[PDB]
């Protein structure tokens, strides 16, 4: 059973140099079916002979080789693209383990089949034969690859490293805790308690409804992102390589967890501050402005520490997706940019409560247009990632019908808001404004359904059988889900436009403001279910194309 | 190396029967150093032959043995003491198990002894006589044993286990989760929100500063006690042996954290529910008695469910220790009753409550001296634990050296009662029964922490050394710990008995009551300390001779 492990851990690229094991076995099992037994142990330990010739000639050809490679990679570092330098140095000593792994193997297998030899036959020479010509010879006795692989270490450490030997280790042949876990639940115990302080003080503000809206809506889609990798990560839908995240340290569902239990505890203790309004020094409007300030600060920490990886992942991120047209559209800057479209309602609020701090401390009105126009931000967004998509790969279908579906954002927009300004200021055409506005209603939120239940969630299709109206491989154990989530999205598909149409218009205000907050946590649940399948498309049918 | 192999898995029962494997390597090599060869071969294989016939006849033997031996236990099994049945069903099969252990590694022995025959003599006949004489015999060809030990599995799971198969399989040949941490982090979480509202309520009584006082320190007690865990299992101290605690399943720290944290979030909303009083159909004196019936009906909770096996160890205990010249005196049974003499506020208050309810709603006082007798309760008990444990072991000076620590709480107690109602009352004797309990107290105080230092603790030893004032092993790392319990046990001495002395004598309310109330959770800390060190002198150096 050598044959096997040999042939499944030799050497792609050598695998001629390494000795023909099976051939031997095959030359011995011929053999054993006084001068034929002399004549063919003459032979074999011939092939054997030649065999070692090679292997020594082959080892010293890469050891020279692996000689002059350290010699150049330690001039190029002498010199002073310096991780460039760190990677070309993993390779080099992955080159160097890979050949010691050679070197140990092909003596393994020469003692291996010269035993078998020695059983077969009925003749002690063979180990007589081995000692005498292999341990006594280069390939084997020859250690330059061990000092060749501790002066890459060395060099490695106090170079690039300066010092840091566990470090090195990692970077080179390299192959959720209890702490983060009972944090998860201080933090939920905390906010739990919390929230049932929060009701019992509400019931023994629109401007307050508005600024702490945005807060509202980001925590819960942080649990909801939590709940989300727990549901992915448990039924394999590799979402680490969607991403393109580093596979070896990703966040697991408890350190979404946990940022959104904090997060949560600092929105809870602003709220709590604007009601029970402690130490009256500092007035009731400067806890939104703490509160703000101390998450943005939490963002752009430069310290490294509170996940300083994650953080500064998500800040390229978004930078990225914010001056979209330029950068290339991966899939990460394809799935944020499409979650500011839910999360539209925290730009409304965060342009509200500038608008409020500088203005009105009139500004939840049209002002001026400048909130129908934040509210096209994540369309627009979008819209031109399409467009660039579509500049990029030249493909008509998906990426023009793609932003087509985004340009019934803006339509739906801009008849609202027009439709509003002319009846209240008592036009005829208001009227004639109405009806577009309703067929491009009917438009957007038909156009984004369709778009979503066919070519974003891969359901509908046509090679269903037995799973009635979905896909063929399903990832999620029980049926019921599609079917849950295909009728919530027909609903929630709706309400999202009617909410944006709502808030677009100053002509419903209560009812403006109760929908506007009623229909903005449903529509972060519903871009929470929307990830579950369109992950999962992505996973299984590949419908995005980003790898 | 299987020589190593053999002489450390061989039976020690059956040491015999087992191949004399380093005999043979022995004669083996003696022979190593035509017809010196052929006559050591048959020398060599009738020593192998009478050697198989030694390991059938044994096998045979004790197969018979253990095929009687099943049936008288179908038997006895189908008369009908019954886990002692099922002790006798885990022996055998036990038995079984090292049976067939032996016939393995005889049969492997075998193999490997004519292997080395085969290699060192260049012939290959050993193999042959291998697979002719072995493989074809029985101890080798028979699997009696197999089904012997299937129909066992199969009795046990349906008469004993009945049909149960997972928990028989456990029942014989047997070797903190995250939702665990999950709830300690959520119970510890919610428990700060509720204290913190709770000082918050209390700056925006002594009826009720004595009824949750109970719940305080017990719910301290435990939380330190989880602490105390921890401090054990990190290092080193077997206090799962010397409980006698159940070794495959025991408690860690974080149980009871999450029992302390769950009492404590109990605790805190029955005292939130006394300030902030909610609906007022109940009044307030129904919080106290809903929060001990809640306590009291998770101790005693008749179901399996929440810590069961726990629970109901610890009533178990709590009988055995209260009833106490009875039964023998174990380690728990030494030290929950060596406990109880630092909760004695508890149940100071659980009197003091039960006479409040009742007369109330006088109590305080010593209610006919029945407030100075529930003092003395838990020294009561060690007191006569140690009589006991005086009239078994016949040892005079531990036990009786231990029962005179214990006296000087009852003289102490004694004396101040006496001493503050002849002052109240003004009798002229006043003065000499003082100077009584002065003394009283001196040799009290004096006398239990010289008994902690020296026979509790182990320190002050004379083979100190290096260790100044301690003993020689230590298992704690930093030697500051001891010299700060010394301090602090020095200190925490005095209080203990001066706080005993004030609850009993009536003369100084306030400052009578926040002594009592500011000394009792001082002297639960005092208590958590010298766990340490008494557990640790138990595991070291035996001082208590429970095992
Ligand atoms: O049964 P055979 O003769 O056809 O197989 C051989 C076997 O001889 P046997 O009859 O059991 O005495 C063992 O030889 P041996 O006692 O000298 O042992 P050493 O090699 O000196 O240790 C050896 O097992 P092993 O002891 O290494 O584990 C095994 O190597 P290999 O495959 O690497 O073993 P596995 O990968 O299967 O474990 C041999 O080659 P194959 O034919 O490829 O299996
Ligand atoms: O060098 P900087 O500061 O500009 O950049 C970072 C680098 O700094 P440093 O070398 O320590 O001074 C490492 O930081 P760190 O040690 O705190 O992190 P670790 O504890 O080592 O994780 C980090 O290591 P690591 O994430 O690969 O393990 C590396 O990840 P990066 O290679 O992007 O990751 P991949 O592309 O391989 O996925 C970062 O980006 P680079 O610039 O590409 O190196
Ligand atoms: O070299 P020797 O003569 O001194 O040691 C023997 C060795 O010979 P070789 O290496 O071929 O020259 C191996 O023979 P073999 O491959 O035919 O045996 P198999 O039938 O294949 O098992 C065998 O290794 P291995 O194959 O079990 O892995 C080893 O078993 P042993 O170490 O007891 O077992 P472990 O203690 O390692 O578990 C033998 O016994 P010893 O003398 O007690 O060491
Ligand atoms: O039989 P009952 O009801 O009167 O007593 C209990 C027994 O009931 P059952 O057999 O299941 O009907 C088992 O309960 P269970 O299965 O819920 O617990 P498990 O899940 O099996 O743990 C338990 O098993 P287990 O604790 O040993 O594993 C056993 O522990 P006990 O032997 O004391 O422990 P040790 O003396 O060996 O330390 C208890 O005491 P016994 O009376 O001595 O058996």
């Amino acid at each position: 059973k050598f044959a096997e492990h040999l042939s499944a851990h030799i050497t792609p690229e050598w695998r001629k140099q390494y000795i023909q094991y099976e051939a031997f076995k095959d030359m011995l099992y011929s053999a054993q079916d006084k001068r034929y037994f002399a004549k063919f142990e003459e032979k074999f330990f011939q092939t054997c002979e030649k065999e070692l010739a090679k292997i020594n000639t082959f080892y010293s050809e890469k050891l020279a080789e692996a000689q002059r490679r350290f010699a150049t990679l330690q001039n190029e570092l002498q010199s002073s693209n310096i991780k460039d330098l760190k990677l070309a140095f993993s390779e080099f000593y992955l080159s160097l383990i890979l050949l010691q792994n050679y070197q140990n193997l092909n003596f393994t297998g020469f003692r291996k089949i010269l035993k078998k030899h020695d059983k077969i036959l009925e003749t002690s020479r063979g180990a007589d034969w081995r000692v005498a010509h292999v341990e006594v010879a280069p390939f084997y006795t020859c250690k330059k690859i061990n000092q060749l692989i501790s002066e890459t270490e060395a060099v490695v450490t106090n170079e690039l490293e300066d010092g840091d030997r566990q470090k090195a280790m990692k970077r080179l042949r390299v192959p959720a805790p209890a702490w983060t876990t009972f944090r998860v639940g201080l933090f939920c115990g905390i906010f739990i308690v919390l929230n049932i302080t929060l009701v019992l003080a509400a019931v023994f503000i629109w401007p307050l409804i508005r600024i702490y809206r945005g807060g509202f809506l980001l925590i819960e889609f942080l649990f909801l992102l939590g709940i989300n990798t727990y549901g992915w990560r448990q039924a394999g839908v590799n979402h680490v390589l969607i991403f393109e995240l580093n596979p070896r340290s990703n966040l697991s569902h408890q350190h979404l967890f946990e940022i959104a239990g904090f997060l949560g505890i600092l929105w809870c203790l602003s709220l709590l501050a604007c009601f029970f309004a402690p130490i009256s020094v500092i007035p009731t409007y400067v806890y939104p402005l703490a509160l703000y300030g101390f998450m943005v600060f939490f963002l752009i920490n430069p310290t490294k520490t509170f996940y300083y990886k994650s953080r500064f992942w998500l800040l390229k991120l978004l930078f990225r997706v914010f001056t979209a047209p330029f950068h290339k559209v991966g899939f990460a800057d394809f799935w944020l940019a499409d979650q500011l479209n839910s999360l539209s309602v925290i730009l409304m609020d965060l342009e509200y409560m500038i608008c409020f701090y500088s203005l009105e401390l009139i500004c939840h009105k049209y002002t001026y247009g400048v909130r129908a126009i934040v509210q096209c931000i994540p369309a627009w967004l979008r819209f031109i990632q399409c467009l660039r998509r579509y500049r990029d790969t030249k493909r008509a279908f998906p990426h023009l019908v793609n932003a087509g579906k985004y340009s019934t954002t803006f339509f739906m927009v801009t008849f609202a808001a027009l439709y509003s300004t002319h009846k209240e200021r008592g036009h005829s055409d208001t009227m004639v404004f109405f009806y577009l506005w309703i067929v491009f209603y009917i438009i957007s939120s038909c156009y984004t359904l369709i778009w979503d239940l066919k070519m974003d969630w891969g359901l509908f299709d046509k090679n269903a059988g037995e799973n009635t109206f979905l896909r063929e491989e399903i990832v999620y154990p029980q049926k019921a889900y599609y079917y849950c989530a295909i009728i919530e999205d027909v609903i929630l598909r709706f309400a999202w436009t009617i909410q944006i149409s709502i808030t677009s218009t100053t002509l419903l205000p209560h009812s403006g403001d109760i929908i506007a907050t009623v229909f903005a946590p449903l529509e972060v649940f519903r871009r929470f279910v929307w990830n579950f399948f369109r992950l999962e498309n992505e996973h299984l049918n590949n419908c995005g194309e980003f790898r």
